[PDB]
């Protein structure tokens, strides 16, 4: 657990797929714009992923506050393609528009804290990381209990106001 | 920071402000009820206190689901009580119908990793723990930006729900 | 990494999809017959998984001569059922008739020496265990080469003759 | 605790209340100019602050004689402020022409040996500091008991002697 | 060293000269009575023994409020005797009515914080203990600055009526 | 002990027994070929050699794959020098095209970590090394089982093969 | 290593050639009997092995004054065989009437401290030890150079002269 | 402590009283001639000092060989002049011819080895230094029991003619 | 060193040459009784041996005195025996009274600090041991300078009389 | 011990008796020749020194084949020259063409491996030492049994040969 309010946010790095595809990302990558960056525990779970579709329906709500939103699970990126080109009548993702990151080696979800050794995936955990790369929130969930985008919209432009008049 | 989801909430006690009277608190006595346990950064600021007010307008909301509500600063308890009888008007918190806990040692802070050495006080750090004892979620923000009653609500009905049907 | 020719194969359990369902699975349920165990890097790769379906399409010419497979990845089980679950004709493996053991902590791999610490998931390693729980045999394959049905079977004849014949 | 009779004070810095308004206030400010530097438990107690008020009402009998006085508690300048703006008719300060000293952090309270760790706050003590910054006095007090106003005249007058004449 | 304010005071034995005699004293002889324990530097020197003198003259202001004085310096018992057999004219204390005490070892001295390692001797340094054997009052100072016998006489009764008035 | 897929085979270097004659050989020897490195445990045993006959007849179909096939157990040079100067009738080993590799220190058995401690010799090791140099392959036989020239051929061709094709 | 004049001589165990056949031996065996302990480095060198030759042609002389001798190197037992196999006439031992002592581990040499670290053999090392197993004797030669039975004769006599005689 | 014979004896300084005044006296300053250097317990004890009276009282014995003789104890300088002051007819030394040394901090005596921890004074040791500052002598003696000023000569004596005469 | 005044002398025991006989001699053997223990350098010098014959011809006011004389060096009880039996003429000691205490393995020595490392020897070290085994008296002299008699007698018969008359 | 077969004899110095006489000797004066330097227990013992006579006896054919004698034993140089000018009638060494070294400290003898700490002397080493200062035998032997000149010069013969014929 290296994530510390105030501090810069851990530095990850990985493979995501973005529109279908696999794509190396970082962290730095966002520097210069906010960042909602978000665990889940597991693809292909049977449980409906309501969050990762609420956040990439209502990512043009995020965009306009220069603002990016990234999820994270520890599954393969192969897992996040597949799970994505499956469709949601079948329990899959369906197509997304919010780059899926994965955390194969499990070292960005204990840079984060979010890891559970138990179990080897993830809570749920959500991170607001500024335009600075610093780290300004940070909700942790157990893992029945999802997250609001209202909420996180609510927060980001919360910080984002602090930052221009404060 | 010894506080982990899923694990049990540090345990605490100290004096708090209840009714505008000392009393010895402890975590413990929450046992049987969900609490929210949250932190605050100081009395006395030019910072209207509107968390504190929220969370105390809308009590009732939460005792009508089983739930307490518990406000820390790293403050006296005898600042507290100073704090509580100095008039909204004059920039106090006004009389309030929610505990307030005093973390003088720090400990208590610290073992709830929301302590900030470098100031000697807390950052906005709020708590959801279940009526076993349990760490049920953990919401830490940056000093300027506060916390959602309707939030908290949300959460606390969504792991009680979990609790009943999962 | 604990795995040593002639010392007990290193005790392993954990979820697995044994016939389009979740069942524990454990290295002891396999006492009294040898074991060929073998780790395979991802599921949903762009290779066909010749290897795996080859294990599966001759499991016969192993249990007629008292001798199970295990497959495992690091994979979570739910990625295991969904890979099933996709057709042979779609890179998929199609239904299966040996177990696919998850290995989602790594601790099985690490256990087995075959995990690799940068890409997080396994290379190609086999083990053959015998009846009395012993580590008889270790072939570890660099990722792009994989194994053979026939020389497994070779060495499993082998060390049974071996056995009965002084 | 670092304070030594004989060797130069331990250096502290903070925001101090001077005249109602927040200065960063530093031992070294001091240099040219002997120092009583006492600490005092807490602001708002049910204790009348009698000696506190004593040094700040015969303030001039310390400037005379080349003297400054700076107080200090671990509460927050916050609340140094509050306290000072609560009239003496209401347990208050009222106004004060000393420097009240912040020690939120701890840290000046145990560089001087005068932090209890069960309590949060200090005792009673007070030190005696010469304008070259070297410590000549310390005087410290279990809780319930004050200090005098003549016996610190009286030493800081002998140190001065003493000073001069050899 | 060993001396904390509501601790016991350090335990302490050692020859001592009362009445021109030499007799094994301890701290726990005292118990019962508060005890005003001070060391001060060396006899025989070129300095008037005021202080010494003062508290023996005024000795019944201490023992008709159930105090005793103790003095003390790391000369030897036999160094102190004749300080008291050499008349105050000729430099001497000539007879006394406070106890002697002699630290030779220094080990007093050291669990007391008041010993200069580079002198040899003890600053002047004062100690108020209680009728429990319970630290109270802690007083150092600098060699030059000798200690006022009503200073004392007001700390002594301070703390006896905080002990009995609540 | 040192030898890990993927990296550098562990360095080694020692007399061996070429055509009849005592020469110095090492690893480096053998940079811009495959090499087909295995152990047996010792010369002179009441076992046919047949595997090292077996690599020694059907050298050519190595060899016409840039491949070179070296054998190594811990008795000397000498002993090995004899084994092949005893008719294979005898039991020996007979006239070979096969280098036999002597580690009488068993330095080189423990850096493939093929050494046996209670046994002073090896197992049935065999390691697959490439032409950098980097080990691509090991197999780790308990006693009694031989190895297969189709299966070793079978690996190093496919090694070859996903070499070059991408 | 632990081999000391005078003290009991470290104890052995291991597998030897004894009269065509192989038997487990240990130091303990001799008990009662005066022992000439040997080592020599290595069977199968161009070089008759007239050293082992003498002692065999002239064990009598031992056994008809209560000695045994025992040979012993770092060969397999196996090796011994072979070497014992080979006739004298073609450089090797031919029948043999003394046990060669197989040291594979390196063990014994070790704890005889005749071990050559960097050759994997011993140097020629002698030890006479008395029929208390009591170690008498060390004789410890560099390579090039053998034992004498006549030397090791005169010294044994001695020994039992010197312990019949006081 | 470092004391050892035809070692440089430990470097000494300190406050003596030579002649009635304070000196500070150093072991250097007797380089070019012998010195005895010795301790003694305590001054003012109920014994006749007659050691330290018959060295002094028989000086020139030893300044007509360029011998020198220094006295010490832990007594302070202060006590030493007392001391001195106080007539032979009164238990004191009267005047004296030879330096009183102070060793207060009791380092001096801790480096001479004779500084008794559960006394905190010396016993009775002297040492013969030579002119080139080499210790050429120690009698170390139990306290009941003085040294003698012809001994004293005659080693010395003994010393210079050693040095003289080869 | 070992031996320390007021402290029980260092246990010694050892082969003594007594009256011309080896005889085993222990430091306990003495107990009852005063002993002068003293070591010289070595036997066979040329320096005439006037020490052991003076101690040696005076034996009897030792004896008296209820007093034993041991002499000690490192040389074996052989070179002592030698040494007694070559006669004054020829360099020899001739027939002595005195036990003549062998310190071969220089551990008596050691335990006495008279032991020189860079010679092999001791300097003239003297010990006064008295009846209930604890050390009295330490004098060390270098090399050259032999011990008196007389002194010697001065210090037995002064501690036994202060031994006695209190 | 630091003596190693094929390492340099560990280096030593000392004084030895040569002719009646007290020479420097160092082990690097013997560089360019063979040396026997070997060890005996003590002078002046009842057992007659036989080997010593027969080396020196001898000393002709050492000579004659570049190789010196030189023995050693823990007595000091003056306990030699007793014993070689004491007849061997009287129990003495009597005239001795061989140098004979004092090892008064022990180091030598520790050095070599022969020191006996329980005796203070050496068991009967021998040591054959090269023209370049290499160790090439060791032989070790219990107290009661002496060495042989010819089985001496056998090894000396023995390595010369084999280091001038290959
Ligand atoms: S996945 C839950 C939404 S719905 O498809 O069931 O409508
Ligand atoms: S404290 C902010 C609310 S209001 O009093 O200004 O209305
Ligand atoms: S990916 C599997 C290829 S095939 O089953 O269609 O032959
Ligand atoms: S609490 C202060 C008491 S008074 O100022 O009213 O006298
Ligand atoms: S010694 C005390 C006498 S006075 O200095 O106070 O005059
Ligand atoms: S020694 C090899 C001959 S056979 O056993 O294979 O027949
Ligand atoms: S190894 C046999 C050779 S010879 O010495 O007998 O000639
Ligand atoms: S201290 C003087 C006493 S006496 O020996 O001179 O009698
Ligand atoms: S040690 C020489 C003195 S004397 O015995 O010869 O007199
Ligand atoms: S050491 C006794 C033998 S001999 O020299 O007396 O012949």
């Amino acid at each position: 657990g290296t994530a510390k309010i105030s501090k810069p946010a851990p530095y990850w790095e990985g493979t995501a797929v973005i529109d279908g595809e696999f794509k190396e990302l970082k962290l730095t990558d966002y520097r210069g714009k906010y960042l909602v960056f978000f665990f889940y525990p597991l693809d292909f779970t049977f449980v409906c992923p309501t969050e990762i579709i609420a956040f990439g329906d209502r990512l043009e709500e995020f965009r306009s506050i220069n603002t990016e939103v990234v999820a994270c699970s520890v599954d393969s990126q192969f897992t996040h393609l597949a799970w994505i080109n499956t469709p949601r009548r079948q329990g899959g993702l369906g197509p997304i528009r919010i780059p899926l990151l994965s955390d194969l080696t499990h070292q960005i979800s204990k840079d984060y804290g979010v890891y559970l050794e138990d179990s080897g995936h993830t809570l749920r955990g959500l991170f607001i990381i500024d335009d600075k790369g610093i780290l300004r929130q940070i909700t942790l969930n157990d893992l029945p209990v999802g997250r609001s985008v209202d909420e996180t919209l609510r927060l980001v432009q919360a910080f984002q106001y602090t930052d221009k008049h404060g």
